[PDB]
């Protein structure tokens, strides 16, 4: 749970404010880092940032950028230069429902922005300053879709995997470095996005039980790194992933994933 | 009265790991019955198996068989003897994509053996425990596809189909009797994978408001045991089966099933 000695002095949460953005926030601030906060929501995080200092008696940097614009990494870059920099985890996400020709082309770039674009271009800038120094850790977030595909919300699972296949290269590469890199897969967790989906009664309580919290997702993530390179939160996920894997075709996976709109 | 006290120290849970055959695992011992898990993954029961005993303090038995196999029943047989048993519930399913002629019959003897004789064979057994001391309880899974068929997975359906028929043949026959048996129907079951494929919504809310939890489908079950022979869990689910069975033909419902591949 030791993260500045090792890595450096501050790290970098983007997309910050609530759910697993937070969970990382309070982690690494736990861990002894000063937290650098990005998120479109300027007014709660810094309600977040002082809640931080005051907590974990941490410095915190809140920095305005929305992933889904062109630009944002390169205002993150601005906010950063001059620190000394040990950790980025890529945590935000775009998704949008709907069949790959229901959903407009202006929707389409904003999720190659948030999921692609975006990620890559602070991925690539902050691997410069870790690779450079010897020093530094990433964990991105992905997505079960990232594994399962996400029919009627495709690009979601496209740039999941996107992520997921770009940080597991890179994991590889840091082997053997002063560079620790891990790509943590999430399912269903208790963020407000996924709380938006749950009916008030037993339809939605149901589904609490078999989520996981962020905090779950966050501490596994920081107990594999630099030992495991592709994690998947939660022994039900991962049992889940290796039995589709295993056992049934990549059609039989594909059409499961369909189950709520065909049959 | 607990289920235990209600029909017997052990409940045995044919495909036990995930899904619905785990939420049974948790819902019997929730009622105060030890627990029998069967099924492939022994490592995976095991530590379920463990989550059961700490949480609801009973005790359990793993029980390791692929029911796609013959033999796989004798070894559950075996594995029981001696047990004062109350309860059982045939939870496992193969199937397997494919026009009935581009499937293997290595794969058709599998899809039998797991739905069909299997089957048969465990609540042929138990039947005749239960029946003896007059005293138990079996409800066993079905599929909506099962009562819509399933083109292009023709033993799905026609296999979920003997499942629903022969335990609603049974549970006519125990009325009036200290064994309690119900079939129950299911739809879409938000499983672990697709869980992560919600979208949000309120489209999110509007799939979950259909899609049952595991949980949810055997809260529905044991609320109806001793009382429904065969139910459809959920009112949505409900609703649309009438919809099909009142206002469509039979051929228009396979016609739905199919019109998605071609
Ligand atoms: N929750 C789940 O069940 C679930 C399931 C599978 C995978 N995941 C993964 O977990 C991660 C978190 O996703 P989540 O949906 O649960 O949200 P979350 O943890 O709340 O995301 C953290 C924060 O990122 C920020 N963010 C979102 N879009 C952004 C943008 N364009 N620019 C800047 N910041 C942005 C949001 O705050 P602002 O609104 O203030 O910007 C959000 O609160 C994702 O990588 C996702 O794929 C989650
Ligand atoms: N829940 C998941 O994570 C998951 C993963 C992959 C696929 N699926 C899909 O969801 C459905 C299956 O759901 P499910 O696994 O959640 O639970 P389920 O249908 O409630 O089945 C309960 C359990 O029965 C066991 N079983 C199946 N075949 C068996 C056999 N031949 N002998 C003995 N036991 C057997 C399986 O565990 P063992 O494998 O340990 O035998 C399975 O977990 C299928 O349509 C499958 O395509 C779900």
């Amino acid at each position: 749970m030791n993260l500045r000695e090792k890595y450096g002095e501050w790290g970098l949460i983007l997309g910050a404010t609530e759910g697993v953005g937070k969970a990382f926030c309070e982690k690494i601030a736990a861990g002894g880092m000063n937290v650098v906060m990005v998120g479109r929501r300027e007014e709660k995080l810094n309600v977040l940032a002082g809640e931080i200092r005051e907590t974990y008696g941490v410095e915190t940097k809140v920095v305005r950028a929305d992933f889904s614009q062109p630009g944002a990494a390169e205002t993150v870059f601005a906010a950063t230069e001059g620190l000394d920099m040990g950790f980025m985890s890529y945590v935000a996400c775009l998704h949008s429902f709907g069949k790959i020709q229901d959903t407009p082309w202006e929707k389409h770039e904003a999720m190659i922005n948030v999921n692609v674009v975006t990620f890559l271009k602070c991925f690539h800038h902050y691997m410069r300053i870790f690779a450079a120094q010897d020093r530094g850790a990433v964990i991105n977030v992905s997505s079960m879709t990232g594994i399962s595909s996400s029919p009627w919300n495709g690009q979601y699972g496209a740039g999941k995997a996107f992520i997921l296949k770009m940080t597991e290269a890179v994991a590889c590469e840091c082997e053997g470095t002063g560079v620790d890199v891990e790509v943590i897969t999430l399912g269903t967790t208790l963020t407000p996005s996924l709380l938006s989906n749950l009916p008030g009664g037993p339809q939605g309580e149901a589904v609490m039980k078999i989520a996981l919290t962020p905090e779950e997702c966050v501490d596994e993530a920081f107990e594999k790194l630099g030992k495991e390179l592709s994690v998947i939160a939660g022994q039900r996920n991962k049992d889940s992933v290796h039995d589709w894997k295993a056992n049934h075709t990549e059609d039989e996976y594909i059409r499961y994933m369909g189950s709520f709109y065909r049959d």
